[PDB]
């Protein structure tokens, strides 16, 4: 109670108005976006509102919105960008669910730019209805019940935050206060605040919230669509509270986060088909360590249901998910001989006390699943721990080095070797990037104004009609947009690619056949390195690794063998379950729970490494204050029975938004890390060890209770360190090197010494080269004499022309209005603006045969196509990337007949859709160019 | 000798004038190349010969000919197949050799359907040059020393052949006397035969011929005189030979002939020679690695590299000097040295690898990645006498076929129902990649692709729908009923779970003796499961064909770590008394394929037998094991008497290769007899199997088996005599008394045919859809009557427009009646062409576009092609779209695009060409549209 806040945050939703009230809930959630988005007062009763009965019967957001909009005050402009129909048709008819897929209720807020009180502190914008993955409390009590919030976090620190939050101390405790202590009215339900969480110039972070519908004008009670029912309810329904009062309540509100997990539900096994073990598989040693944390068995009938309800290729040998207060992985037993469904839990994989009754309870559900493997290469933040262990350092930076200048070679050549011929440009462009989901999702390629949104489909788009990137300036222009923006990518982020190294899902040995410094991979296909395939690996040294490393330990080098006995296992790793310590968790404190390692089986990475063994970590206890009080303690406030436990369950909710939304740490001790340890250039001395246990200590800070603020950092940097003072940035963080002399750090060496020079070098290839074209014949030019074709046809005309002539003029002097107009917000809306205007350009008997008006679609027009050559003709010059963007299509089409020959086949016209479905066929590629090469 | 066959045989070749002795081998060809077609001939005259040149330096063909005709000449219709440019360069410039590849010089002769003698017997015609892979002799000596002809075999045996020859007994040896004892003239060069066998693809033989000199020649003692004598003594190095049968010896020269890939040449100190091969553990002396050895992995490397394969092959069948089988990677090998070795069982003459040509690897093949291999038909009758439970195997035989039946026309139906889909399933059932690749693009028949699968394709490319329009739905139709003639004609049971993988022996004890270890290179797919290796299950192997009962055996696939790095191989052990390899029909390790089968169903029921007690048929094979030595003593010693054998060798040889193939014929045989008996074990099978395992060894082993023999075997032993009937199962229908009771005949006519014949029903039961239910599927589409109604528009208020309007509708009509109205391919065009024919101030310009090339472009071919189908979509539809097709394909395309809806997209032919449909999309996008 500030109250400053309030008055702010009044009302801060939009009204539920009376006409509106026959709902549904969709048409109530998309008439509100349209009335928000136009500025138009859903309370006014001068607009004469209202309710169309058609409303009701909907398929298509844009039959309630043509209403409407209509109506003269809604012109605006157009959307709101306007939820999908399968989507919109699923939440009107549909029960906001299809199959595995939720429709989703959403909307962001973002500090009110106004002021005083009484404004709202919060403007709200709702997003359009959307599809996302459901998951088990949407599955349990609807899709349509849960509505989620992205807020600015309210202890951002700081400087473009209100006055009138935060030189106000605590109301951060009324922001909560708001959000926790009671209902919200929107949309004419009234949701309450269940869950907090971090979201999936410098901005202010926001907080991702979610709200449960406890009741609405269409519910009713209750105790014994649509019945009431409060979010206390709802929580303990998914964590069986009262057996669970003993956990701390800030680690029970974390697994809240497991209900609301995305995942795909497989199939519900019956009990007795679940195995619970009592204790986890412990350290041979008797160390008690754990040595399977997060992992357990499945029978081989279980994986196959996930292979058949998912639709994958193959059986999965692992997967990523949950099943009743059971988190982490599962793997095929392969000792299943059987054809009998089965799983079983482990104490480390379950979060919770759970009688595992119900069939939600006891249904497998699936986060993700062991796939096929891909190329990882080396991240720079491996790097100085990868120098840290090296037997010889000047060696394996020279070799570092040496890496990056032949793959960056290696690229450079493959894309100017392919750019030589269309049939393999294509290709290469293909493989470059995969636009299958984009196209999957619009049921073709979209476009903005005249060509494809993506490069690399324009590049596609444009050679499938003829053009020839060595010949057409654009092409080139293209082409190379795109080499440089990938050269900028290695330079910032010093990705080197290791063909040989991977991320692949750690799995423990339950069948014990690996001897302590053992692991065993195996692939479900070829893994293809250049010269050389592998289907597994066996009997050479591998690195692994979670990333992030920090300590010098938190890479080790092991031995890959080969165990036939676990032949079946593919692209996942298993760890030995033998020996003190799993191997897991010398990663950087990691586990079986869906970690996955970086496996490097490269020789001249693997073999100049040394092992370090565990650091003495330091005591963090002073700093690092845990939270331990129980759910039972926070009971005791309120006493015994059910009005109590409710109570204390809102409790839970508020202490924990509390410490939710408290400044996250982990990511300012981990740049000061960063920082510290390369101006020291140590991983490995005191403050590196120091700073790596601390940031290792705040993973978990979450689900630990651990409180660390402002106050401790300053004291535990005063103290075991620094330099409160800030630590200068790295000279790598620049983009030429700012330093003194030749660089000394690692990263400043491979990114100003090595990469930038290089690139420069392989830059200066090909604008060498440009400029080698005047007339070589070759080379590339924007001008291109197929494009003009209709241009000089019409001129022709036009003579000859009488009055069309006239026609031509208007065209033209229209062609150099739009130019202008191009010349002159976000990017894509401003490009449609002038679209539109481009489009606009229209015009007995000649117009008849150009405008073939039984078209539908006015850009197949001849007149699309003569308005475009035209443009091309007058504007190749001067400006190119405006013809281009415009009438890119119809340039398309003018070439494509243009260079059609009698007796040479036929061009074919393919529908955008159909079109869309189409990929390069690698092996024609390659047959032909065979066959070209005699 | 033989009366008459000769003068009936002395010019057969050219005839090569006064007067072309000089410009290249090349040029003479390829002149000679042209007496033969078109005529002329020795021998004038007329009218006017030698030089141009180039001719003498040319670099096409092609040309040449072009100078000529002056002539007039002939004019004899300009059309000889014609070498490829870059061939005739190479002969021409680059020593026939570039660098793989060696020029081919080639012939094939027919009987002269002429007679009687003096004609010459054969007409010669010569093949124009090729490129074909070299091998060890063409790289020895240069591929322009070698001629090679097909010959119409002097033993067949019958009917189609000259009087002429038999009946005039023994003047088949006068046609091989003809053939060696002697030298050809041809084209400048001198030839002597010097090889005979059987044909690659009246049955013809293949003879080889050496350029021994020629008159650009040289003496010794381009280049060199050089006798056949010599350059079989270069390749077998005869002085050390002679104790071998002459016969196998012969067969030798085969080694030199192989077609392989050069991949280096090894030191001798890297070359390592056993003097003794694997032998059992068990004392039985059996030879476990019979033709396979290990190179090391430096070896294979260079293999990849010169190959530019994508991996290092984990083993290759080649040659190496005297040597012929496998080379297989050693797994014990950590240097990077350069060796190889070789074992007795691979050494096929006493070599002493001294010239580099003896000391070079060479490939004829590699180890690759597998595909499946599904069941042969063959393998059946064994797999059916070994199942423990007859009735079961039989059971699940007809069950698997009947499920895949249902399964892949089930399929098809449901393709049908969205075009995204049905486009998958058309490209899915037939493979129009190297159609595609041959002419950069897809082939047209006038307005429509050639093919009907492609034309579906692009149909639907451009909008169409399969349930919508009715062309589509009746090609679709078309193929499905083509699709089931096919089925019932070819039985095929399909299985996933098996490959041919090259055989290979384990030299590194590891494997137990009914253990094999089988890794492969990438993922193995079938259907819903994936393999990389094989471990923890029985396997079948056998190699094709099996015969004997115990010619497949059952085995326990072990996966054994000491050889993960040996991939699409499988290895055998080498213990035990007898090689897998020989149990599964007497094979081995010298380039063997195992059909290797890991199926569940196929595997369970079978039950190993041992080796067959093999009867002693002595009396009817008849080994001549005459050596070298032994043909040398009738001419002496030295020099003269050695060159001499040598001859007499590839004479008596010949001899020995020209008479009939056996084998085939007693296969035949056996196969009807067995299926009489309906038995693959009782005591006539096992004779015949033997039988027929000898006879594949016939040509080594020098084993002589006539017609007289093989009577008498079948008086003895069986057996009619009598010719032994068809299999019912060789026939379209069952006629077939009662039921089948043979496992094919069952699978054929009891499984396969009523599921056939029931799905020839649903089709037809579908054809009476029909009427107006509304769906149909009709011929009428008001999209691509667009342009029709128009120009309709615009001729009404015309006028004039009208006039332009009318000329066309009344074109069209005429052409209508012609298309009415060879070959098929060749009058479509005609029609095609007076369709195209048709042809148009502003309007006319519009529709014209004259600035575009192709006149099929035009905005006129649209309005013709609409008009066309507005006309006669009612009447001939099939005439509109054969003429039409692709027109009609642009309209709907326009008309179907809507704003904001995506963009059509204008694809050149080769850039259409190129693309396939993503099967990922395709099921992504169906799984989005289904919820
Ligand atoms: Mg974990
Ligand atoms: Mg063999």
């Amino acid at each position: 109670h500030a109250p400053v806040v309030a008055a702010r945050l009044r009302n801060i939703w939009p009204k539920f108005p009376k006409w509106l009230h026959e709902a549904p809930l969709a048409v109530a959630w998309e008439v509100t976006r349209l009335f928000m988005h136009c500025k138009v007062d859903l309370e006014d009763e001068s607009l004469g509102l209202k309710y169309d009965p058609s409303w009701s019967t909907a398929r298509d957001v844009t039959d309630i919105w043509k209403t409407l909009y209509r109506l003269d005050a809604f012109r605006g402009k157009p959307f709101p960008e306007k939820p999908p129909n399968d989507v919109f048709v699923t939440a009107m008819t549909g029960n906001f669910e299809s199959k595995g897929s939720a429709v989703v209720l959403s909307a962001v807020l973002d500090y009110n730019p106004d002021n005083s009180p009484t404004a709202p502190l919060y403007l709200v914008k709702l997003k359009p209805l959307m599809f996302e993955q459901g998951c088990r409390l949407t599955r349990r009590f609807g899709p349509d019940r849960f509505f989620e919030i992205l807020i600015p976090s309210p202890t951002s620190t700081s400087p473009s935050v209100p006055p009138v939050v935060s030189k106000q101390p605590a109301a951060v405790e009324e922001v909560i206060q708001w959000l926790t202590m009671g209902q919200h009215s929107l949309v004419g339900r009234q949701w309450r605040a269940f869950f907090a969480k971090d979201a999936g110039p410098k901005p202010i972070i926001k907080e991702r919230v979610h709200f449960f519908a406890e009741t609405g004008i269409t519910f009713r009670p209750d105790v014994f669509q649509r019945t009431e029912f409060k979010v206390s309810q709802m929580l303990d329904w998914l964590l069986q509270l009262d057996n669970n009062t003993w956990q701390p309540h800030l680690k029970l509100f974390s697994r809240i986060q497991l209900g609301l997990s995305k995942t795909y539900a497989i199939m519900t096994l019956e009990p007795h088909q679940i195995r619970h073990h009592k204790t986890d598989l412990l350290s041979p040693s008797g160390t008690g360590e754990v040595m399977n944390d997060g992992v357990g068995r499945m029978s081989r009938s279980v994986a196959k249901r996930i292979r058949d309800v998912l639709g994958l290729g193959d059986v999965p040998s692992a997967v990523q998910g949950r099943f009743g207060s059971a988190k982490g992985m599962w793997v095929i037993d392969v000792d299943d001989t059987g054809d009998e469904d089965w799983i079983e839990t482990y104490p480390s994989q379950r979060k919770w006390e759970c009688d595992f009754v119900d069939k939600h309870q006891r249904t497998l559900e699936v986060r993700s699943v062991a796939s096929e493997l891909k190329s990882a290469g080396l991240n720079l933040q491996l790097l100085p721990v990868l120098e840290d262990r090296a037997r010889d350092k000047v060696k394996m930076r020279q070799a570092i080095g040496d890496r990056l200048i032949n793959d960056l070679q290696r690229q450079f050549s493959e894309q100017k070797h392919a750019l030589n011929r269309p049939v393999e440009f294509r290709q290469w462009v293909y493989e470059s990037y995969s636009s299958r989901a984009t196209r999957v999702s619009h049921g073709r390629v979209p476009f903005l104004a005249g060509l494809p949104d993506s490069q690399e489909e324009t590049l596609n788009f444009l050679m499938n009609s003829g053009f020839d990137p060595k010949k057409q300036k654009y092409l080139q222009d293209i082409a190379w947009d795109l080499q440089k923006r990938k050269c900028d990518t290695l330079k910032s982020k010093l990705n080197i690619r290791v063909g040989r190294s991977a991320y692949i899902y750690m799995i423990a040995d339950f069948w014990g056949v690996l001897e302590e410094n053992e692991v065993h991979v195996g692939f479900s296909s070829k893994f293809r390195d250049e010269e050389e395939s592998f289907t597994l690996l066996s009997d050479c040294d591998v690195l692994v690794a979670r990333s992030p490393a920090h300590f010098p330990s938190d890479i080790q080098r092991v031995r890959a063998v080969f165990k036939p006995e676990l032949h079946s296992l593919k692209d996942v790793i298993i760890f030995s379950t033998k020996g003190d310590v799993p191997l897991a968790k010398k990663l950087s404190g990691g586990d079986y729970d869906g970690d996955m390692a970086w496996v490097c089986w490269d020789p001249e990475i693997v073999d100049g490494f040394v092992n370090a063994e565990m650091p003495l970590e330091p005591d963090l206890s002073r700093y690092l204050k845990k939270d331990k009080t129980t759910f039972k303690q926070l009971m005791a406030s309120h006493g015994t029975g059910s009005a109590a436990k409710e109570q204390t369950t809102y409790d839970m909710i508020q202490k924990s938004f509390h410490f939710a939304l408290q400044p996250n740490f982990l990511g300012m001790c981990t740049n000061y890390k960063e920082r510290l340890c390369y101006i020291n250039n140590s991983v490995s001395n005191k403050p590196a060890i120091i700073l790596s246990s601390l940031v290792g200590n705040l993973v978990d800070q979450s689900k630990q209770g651990i409180v660390f603020n402002e106050a401790s950092w300053a004291q535990l940097r005063r103290e075991l360190l620094g330099g409160a003072l800030s630590l200068p940035d790295p000279m790598y963080k620049s983009d030429s090197w700012l330093g003194r002399g030749e660089p000394t750090h690692i990263i400043d060496y491979l990114k100003f010494s090595i990469a930038r020079p290089a690139i420069d070098k392989e830059l200066e290839a090909f604008h060498n080269a440009m400029k080698a074209a005047k007339d070589t014949e070759d080379g590339a030019h924007f001008w291109d004499p197929d494009l003009a074709s209709y241009y000089t046809f019409f001129k022709e005309i036009s003579d000859k022309s009488r009055s069309s002539a006239l026609l031509f003029t208007t065209l033209k002097n229209r062609i150099g209005e739009v130019e202008k107009e191009y010349g002159r917000d976000p990017y894509p809306v401003r490009v449609n603006q002038v679209y539109e205007k481009w489009c606009a350009i229209t015009p007995s008997k000649v117009i008849r045969l150009l405008e073939l008006s039984f078209l539908a679609d006015r850009e197949m027009n001849t007149w699309a196509l003569l308005r475009a050559s035209t443009a091309f003709k007058l504007y190749y010059h001067k400006s190119p990337k405006f013809v281009w963007q415009m009438a890119g299509r119809q340039l398309a089409y003018i070439k494509a007949q243009m260079t059609s020959r009698p007796g040479e086949g036929a061009p074919a016209l393919m529908t955008a859709f159909m079109y869309a479905g189409l990929m390069p066929d690698k092996k024609f590629t390659k047959q032909y160019v065979a066959r070209l090469e005699g």
